[PDB]
């Protein structure tokens, strides 16, 4: 702290409020900029929660608390912490894309990075106009690929921002240890392109060689000013370009890409915990998957790597899995191009082939069910009626964001199959009762239950380049912390409420595998790697501003 | 004071050094920053006069000594205050004209703001990149006339950087409320034009109308930012634009011209204090100087001022008083120019046209004689002689500065008068005994006796305007100081010992003069004048920097 | 840089003098506030030079030279790297010696951290309070023994000051990443104690548990504000806490002492060039030490790694190794103490036990005499004369510091042994030409020859920890570079004049060995080591402060 009297009110990072003592007021310097009353935390999070209660929408709500992380730093995060439950729907999923959507309109102050591709060549100057000087984690976005809502350019930065907050409310990163970043390239959605409120470039996206030179540029910048392990998840970039940039630096950084791993984690965890109540013969797995693209590629290339790890040869494995896109399903031969990715998942065209999603579904008979279209309800009732008749216990699986691209309801999963089924969505839902009494309490099959404390671990252990094992490993760690009673309610993942410590178990195990197996370069290694990361997470609770004043002998 | 840390070391209107004390050091951030030692300003003296002590040049000492203003402001002044008399031969005349004409050679920091005539346009941004934001006096230099050393340039910024030293170390003027500034429109000095260390413009001086501008531009600048009734002392210039600037704005903005009016009151203050011993009859006295420019026709019309107020009409007084100059006698009709000032001195022709200045001596047999040529020791033994023979106790008044261009020393005068002479010097001379034991302990006729005492009033009452009749008090308000005893020396001043409070004593004077004359605008008007201005003079003793802490009930 | 207007000047490591640019002044605020000429860097140089050729005293020369460094930072380096060669006997030893005795009365501004014993429980505080934000070398003392000066307390602050200068002057390290300290827990110099210039502590050293718990909390401090592999460089303490704190540490952090393993690399490289003169049978070597302190026990045990890898046994070497202090000769079984170090030197008495060192000399006949008491000439005449009959071309090594405590003068050596002998000294001498016209060019044994490009290494190589074998290999690396010609003069070391090249090349040999080591972190290794290292080095030419700006398509 080397800044005194108003700076320290208008710096967020450290404004305390009417919580700044009398000792810290007159001694740095604030006397008389603020009421003569000296508050507690306490009292600042109870005129939080009495407004709160009175506001009606949630993007009200949302633009609410999103602006305290403006105001106050450390009451923003207490805010949260109050309640990351009730406050994740409108920080998270499903509203921070209604916010998105809305980023002009409502926009107030910035936050994060903007590299436009107007800015080539001078990557480096712009990273160092960032104030904080010791950054550990980046989470980078282009805005082509903003959930299920398409391309949104600019007004995509509301994902970064709003993902970096979960780390720190969920993980304990450091606030200003992470950052976010946008790469403007320009826009394809026609839309934007005649709105007068867009706040980035008026053009088209470059997807000349231009671009990947821009990405190139950025990596190295970032890298010189704060470091080779500087950890930086991408996230919802275009299809091409998410495992085109993955594939090429995976290998030379630390990075790794939510959407595609991220994502693989969470769904093998729910399906995990599934198994441990059909207990289902290996042989006998069936999945078929509802669109194959960054998602659908992941899940099913960390499913086989555990269906590998309890027997199953990699080719027998895959030959378990299908895929049905926008085109239809993937059989060898057919004329919608397959890439390299898909391939493994690609098979010979069945007996007949399958028109629509039931056919598909009536024809595979498969166990399971994982929706990751991102193009609506297309998990129609004729289909959880069908998957209600091929399996006792089906599992279906909804998982595009928001609630509006989801492919179905938990209501309808529940009441279509008479609540013999195995349900998980990506977006939140509340808990379902059938006209018959049974209460069912479905899970949310997020990456939020993984990405920040996979983050962690591989901050703390200072790794410096990040395999699929880890995800793997992540997801074990997650299931893991499943209750019988949890999931003897529907819930094949641990309560939100107790995301914070679920979070800090899983990055806890992540440290205990990169360490064995040595991809840690912490020095030295700790001997309790529990006590270890519990000692690093960062509080919400103020920090006295006090300067060491002390009397010598 | 606004900010902590090592910013407060680096400043030196604020750092103190070892003087911090703990409380300080711990409370501002500066704990570790200096040795575990704490000083009192005391001993930072003891360092300095042991330091001083060893070295052997007066531009080493100049160079130490005008060092410490840059590390440690209150120390700086401190090391003045403790003998002032001895500092000065180094601080102001001569060596600081050794320094000037050395400019380039010692540069080691900038002092000051420089607007050159490439600025022009541009001269309020360069007013506004100024520090301080409070000036309230100002000491500007073009560069033409420095002292007798003629046309130096940038070199001469030396001077309105040393003159602002006495304001402060005479009359008690905050050092942050003054600015010496400099006008470079180039130099006429071929031999600094070929000097790799100039630092100013390479190019001949500018006299178009672009030179008038400039300043008009400049006096504009100032007084928006600061004030209309900032003091700005004109200093150094040519003669021309001496008079010319000083016509031009003396009734418009609250400035003076050193050169011309403060060395006005000096010289008449020593011509009063004379007069005391003589006591010659007004009617006998006649008056001849050497030099006609800015401080030989100051001087005249101060001493007219008086004649008049002492009964003589404006005519006759002026007719006591005669001019020669570096074409001889001012008589009317001469083939040389005279012009607008000196007409009223400029006389019918005597019996006979003297060639050299012994025989205008000679011819005109004057009472008084004023060296003010700035051309070296025109005043020889045979005019010395001459001096003596003619008058019973002559007046002889050598003001040129420095040193070498003075027309003659006190040994020279005291012992070629055998003591019967009435001495004065621009620059600093020691006692003289002649070989008959008489010990004789000459005064120095120097402005420094007068403009810092003067500009602290006019700061002090809010003058706007400063007018003939304020320095005719300020001389009156310095010689009434002088006692018979240090008289009977030979001194026709107050010993240099005293300037501090003699300054003092001359600033509640003239805060009297301008009140009583309704030229004071400070607002109320203070009952006791002198315990008014007292009260207001800055300190060279360490301040508090502490934070006003303390326990509510 | 973060800042503009006069703090950009006030700052040493950004204040350019007159050498900021027109478009540097006006876009940072500058433009007014320096002199109106933009001058060159070599301009600035050139008036350095001018004005040192007129000082006469070396003090008075340091206390200008070092004096720029707290001016302007980028000139400082390039008047050094102008002539290393002739301002390091002014910057380095002897003069910084003399300086080092006379700290407070020639202190002006301060230089690195100050931790005091009385600031214990707080040293965090301090460390915090330091600037720069990304220090890579530290060079801490307590100044228990400086040089062969003794306890010279706070005042020995002068030694990590000038240090930490070479490593930039030298290594090109950057100035910034650079920190000198020093410990304060009081002082045993009586005549300190009693000196009101001091700037420590009032009290004699502390040497309760108190003193270690402090290095602790120090050690710690540091690596937690900078990160664990900083480098941390203990200079000049006392014997007993030398080598203590040098086992306790050197494999908890990467620190190493410069006393103990600095000198041992120098001493080995400019023996190792003697024996390409001498080629004497490794059998027949006979090694004598005058003192066996930090210094002398440092060099032995490098001097058996030597021994031992060209055949010999561990015992075999060190029995070829004898040691005589201020208790006389190490043999079994005397009163003098003998210490854990010492034991593999002390041995079984010879027939006659030396009394007078020259008994010792006629006694053991030694082949190689090294001076390292730090007590005077005590390589006499009589001793310089024995060496030169006992051998045919004997070794002769003064290094004691500064020149007042060498044992012997260069002119004395070969003057006294007819020019047969091998000479090196610690301090400067300068070329002896014998009455038979024959010039000896003495080399100079000082460990700044090692600890600049050895640092410089482990810095880029991001080491963890400092083994001895680093400094037998930059021993070899520095004897590698001297070129038979030189040899030919009388130089067992490569010109001083080189000594930038020469620490490049030294650093890049230590690196190459890191990294063939496993003792190198930096990731990934560079491919050429040599490019890698002439890559990172800090040069003294001006950077452009000018913002990044540019129009957009
Ligand atoms: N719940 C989570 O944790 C999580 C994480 C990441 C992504 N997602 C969601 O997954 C969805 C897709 O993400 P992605 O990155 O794989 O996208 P993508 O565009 O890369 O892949 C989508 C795939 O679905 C196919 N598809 C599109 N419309 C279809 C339709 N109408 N019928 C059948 N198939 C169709 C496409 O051809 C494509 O192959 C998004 O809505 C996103 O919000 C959820
Ligand atoms: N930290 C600050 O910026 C600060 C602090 C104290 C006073 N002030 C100024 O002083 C004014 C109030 O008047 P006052 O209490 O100074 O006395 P005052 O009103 O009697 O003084 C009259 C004028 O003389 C000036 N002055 C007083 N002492 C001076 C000195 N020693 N050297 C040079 N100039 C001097 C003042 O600035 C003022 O404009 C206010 O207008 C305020 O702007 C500013
Ligand atoms: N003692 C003080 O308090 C004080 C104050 C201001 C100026 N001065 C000094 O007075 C001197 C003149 O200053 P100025 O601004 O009036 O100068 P100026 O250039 O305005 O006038 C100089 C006059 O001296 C005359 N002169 C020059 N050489 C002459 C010579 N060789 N013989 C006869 N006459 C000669 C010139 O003709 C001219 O009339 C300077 O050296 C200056 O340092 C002293
Ligand atoms: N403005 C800044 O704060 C800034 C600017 C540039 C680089 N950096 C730092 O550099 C690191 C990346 O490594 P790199 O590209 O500098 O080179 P590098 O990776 O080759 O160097 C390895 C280590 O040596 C250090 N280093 C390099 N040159 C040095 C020198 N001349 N003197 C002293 N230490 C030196 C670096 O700090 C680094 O920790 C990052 O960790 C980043 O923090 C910081
Ligand atoms: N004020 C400061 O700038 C400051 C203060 C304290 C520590 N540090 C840094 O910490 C390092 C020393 O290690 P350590 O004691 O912090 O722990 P550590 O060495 O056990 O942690 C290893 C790495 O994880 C990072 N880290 C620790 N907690 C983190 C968190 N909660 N969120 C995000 N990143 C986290 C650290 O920066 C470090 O690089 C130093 O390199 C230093 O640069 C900086
Ligand atoms: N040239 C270099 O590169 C370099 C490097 C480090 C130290 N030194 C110098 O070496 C000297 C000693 O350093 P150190 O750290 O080894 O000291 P130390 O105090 O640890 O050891 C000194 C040894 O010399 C002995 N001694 C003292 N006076 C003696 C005397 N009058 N006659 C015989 N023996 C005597 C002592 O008993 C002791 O064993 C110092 O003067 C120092 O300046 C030079
Ligand atoms: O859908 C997305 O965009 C995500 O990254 C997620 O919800 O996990
Ligand atoms: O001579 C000068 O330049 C002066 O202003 C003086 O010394 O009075
Ligand atoms: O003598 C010393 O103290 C040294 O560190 C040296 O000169 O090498
Ligand atoms: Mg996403
Ligand atoms: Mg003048
Ligand atoms: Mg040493």
């Amino acid at each position: 702290i080397k800044e005194k009297g108003k700076p320290l009110m208008l710096n967020p990072r450290t404004n305390k409020g009417m919580a700044f003592t009398l000792q810290e007021r007159q001694m740095l310097g604030l006397q008389g900029l603020l009421p003569p009353k000296i508050e507690t935390q306490d009292i600042q999070a109870l005129r939080f929660h009495r407004n709160l209660k009175k506001m009606t929408s949630p993007l009200e709500k949302y633009i609410y608390i999103m602006g305290i992380q403006e105001r106050n730093e450390k009451l923003f995060y207490r805010i949260l912490q109050d309640d990351i439950e009730s406050l994740m729907p409108i920080v998270y999923t499903p509203t921070v894309g209604l916010a998105c959507s809305q980023y002009g309109h409502i926009f107030r102050r910035p936050k994060g990075l903007f590299i436009s591709i107007s800015d080539r060549g001078h990557v480096r100057s712009i990273v160092d106009n960032w104030p904080e000087n010791h950054v550990k984690a980046v989470v980078v976005t282009d805005g082509e690929r903003i959930l299920g809502l398409g391309d949104l350019g600019v007004y995509g930065m509301g994902i970064p921002v709003g993902k970096l907050c979960l780390y720190t409310a969920c993980a304990g990163i450091r606030p200003d240890r992470c950052l976010p970043v946008c790469i403007d390239v320009g826009t394809d959605n026609i839309a934007l392109l005649k709105d007068p409120f867009y706040m980035g470039l008026y053009q088209k996206r470059d997807r000349t060689q231009q671009y990947d030179d821009l990405i190139d540029e950025f990596m190295k910048a970032i890298t010189d000013r704060y470091g080779r392990n500087t950890l930086i998840q991408f996230e919802d970039f275009g299809n091409h370009n998410a495992f085109r940039f993955l594939r090429k630096y995976r290998e030379k950084y630390c990075t790794f890409n939510d959407d595609i791993q991220g994502t693989a984690a969470v769904a093998l965890a729910g399906l995990l915990a599934a198994q441990k109540v059909i207990s289902k013969p290996i042989s006998e797995h069936k999945i078929l998957f509802l669109g194959a693209g960054e998602a659908a590629l992941g899940i099913a290339n960390l499913i086989v790597m555990s269906m590998v790890e309890n027997g199953l040869s990699e080719q027998e494995a895959q030959k378990k899995i299908w895929m049905f896109d926008k085109y239809g399903l993937l059989v060898k031969g057919r004329k919608a191009k397959i890439d390299s990715y898909q391939e493994p998942f690609t098979h010979s065209a069945p007996e007949s082939i399958p028109d629509t999603f039931e056919d598909a579904v009536n024809i595979l008979k498969p166990s399971t069910i994982i929706g990751v279209a991102g193009a609506g309800r297309l998990f129609t009732p004729d289909v959880i009626r069908a998957m209600a008749s091929i399996n006792e216990r089906p599992v279906i699986f909804a998982l595009s964001n928001p609630t509006a691209q989801a492919e179905c309801t938990a209501e309808e999963a529940y009441t279509l199959t008479e609540g013999r089924c195995l349900f998980a969505s990506g977006s939140p839902f509340g808990p379902v009762k059938l006209t018959d009494g049974r209460v069912f309490t479905p899970g949310q099959g997020n990456n939020v239950y993984i990405f920040p404390g996979v983050a962690l671990a591989v901050i703390l252990c200072n790794t410096r380049h990040i395999s699929d094992s880890v995800f793997l490993e992540a997801a074990k760690a997650l299931t893991s912390q499943l209750t019988d009673e949890e999931l003897a309610q529907g819930r094949l993942y641990p309560p939100l409420a107790n995301i914070q410590e679920v979070s800090i178990n899983i990055a806890i195990k992540v440290t205990e595998y990169l360490y064995a197996n040595k991809m840690a370069f912490r020095y030295p290694e700790p001997e309790d790697k529990a006590k270890y990361v519990k000692e690093r997470t960062w509080r919400s609770e103020y920090d006295s501003l006090l300067p060491d004043v002390y009397e010598w002998p």
